[PDB]
């Protein structure tokens, strides 16, 4: 099915995502931003809805997203948070920005038929 295969090619982007060549710039998206450990107290009343990869791998294989749209909410999702919370000279947002192309140039290979 054109949808099995679009799931594929998600797979493989947040895999790419996870691998060690990214690691540099991917690393603190990997897991939900820890807002206790990192004394963020006014994350929550900012972000409505958190997200991270592991998260979007545990949606995956959950069969959770019923296509490449769905999934990209997802990622676009976790980028958004970063722009909308940090400020925009921070570090994190510009290692967003990094792994973002990487997304980007990649999910633009989605099949289209
Ligand atoms: C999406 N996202 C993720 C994180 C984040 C997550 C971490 N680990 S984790 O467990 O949470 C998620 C995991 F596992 F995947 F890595 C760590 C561990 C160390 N750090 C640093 C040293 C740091 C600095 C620059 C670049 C990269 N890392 C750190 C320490 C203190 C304050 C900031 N940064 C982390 C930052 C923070 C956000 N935003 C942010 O930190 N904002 C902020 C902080 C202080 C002042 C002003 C600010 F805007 C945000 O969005």
């Amino acid at each position: 099915s054109k949808v099995s295969e679009q799931l594929k090619c998600c797979s493989g982007i947040l895999k790419e995502m996870f691998a060690k060549k990214h690691a540099a710039y991917a690393w603190p998206f990997y897991k939900p931003v820890d807002v206790e450990a990192l004394g963020l107290h006014d994350y929550c009343d900012i972000i409505k809805h958190p997200m991270d990869m592991s998260t979007i791998k545990s949606k995956l294989e959950a069969r959770e997203y019923r296509d490449a749209q769905e999934f990209g909410a997802d990622v676009r999702l976790m980028f958004s948070n970063c722009y909308k919370y940090n400020p925009p000279d921070h570090e994190v947002v510009a290692m967003a920005r990094k792994l973002q192309d990487v997304f980007e140039m990649r999910f633009a290979k989605m099949p289209d038929e």
